[PDB]
């Protein structure tokens, strides 16, 4: 049901100097969403997959594995929707591989999901 | 003075496998007799835990990393008090080796220091 209310606890339970790697799609902060939403949900999917593998599945209490896994599932549904609707052949460039703080990584995450809630040319320079 | 862990296992399981935890490692801790390195190591763990703690927010419910680490830091404060109150005069072989360890490795050093404390030839190396 598009759920945060669990992201804040994850961020509070992740080291604030831990660098989460993400292939940031350039211009996600300026261009209209149809230009980057698809690519970004896919990149978030890859990063969450990579992130989840860094924890163990604690089953009782605050579990980072649990929250990340839940987030991964939400994104899989987003990738399904975006993919099974994207414009043919989606060749700008292959996203800037950057590392982000958990707070930063997850702010980007929220901005992408938010972008979905309103998903109804793409040039830079 | 002797002495409870609030579960390091859950902590290690809730910390990223590739997160590097910095520790000024006291050389010879793995071979030298305990009285040669315990005091210094307990002091070093205390510093690393201080630094580690400042990386998390205090989550109140759900056995958070902040709470467990904070608990481990207090246990070490008691251990530092004990070792300092009984440390030899002027404790200077050489400073500790600043290294980075994975959480499993860091807390393995911690558990081994704790054990050494639980059971507390002169200090020669090389």
């Amino acid at each position: 049901t598009d759920n945060v209310k669990d992201i804040t606890k994850l961020v509070a339970n992740l080291p604030n100097d831990y660098m989460i790697t993400l292939n940031y799609v350039a211009g996600m902060d300026v261009l209209p969403s149809h230009c980057w939403l698809r690519d970004m949900v896919i990149q978030l999917s890859l990063s969450l997959t990579t992130l989840l593998d860094k924890f163990s599945n604690i089953s009782e209490g605050l579990s980072n594995y649990s929250i990340i896994d839940k987030l991964g599932k939400i994104v899989d549904d987003l990738v399904l929707c975006m993919e099974e609707n994207a414009p043919k052949n989606i060749s700008p460039k292959r996203p800037e591989t950057r590392s982000f703080t958990p707070e930063e990584f997850f702010s980007i995450f929220n901005r992408s999901i938010d972008a979905f809630k309103d998903f109804m040319d793409c040039v830079l320079s």
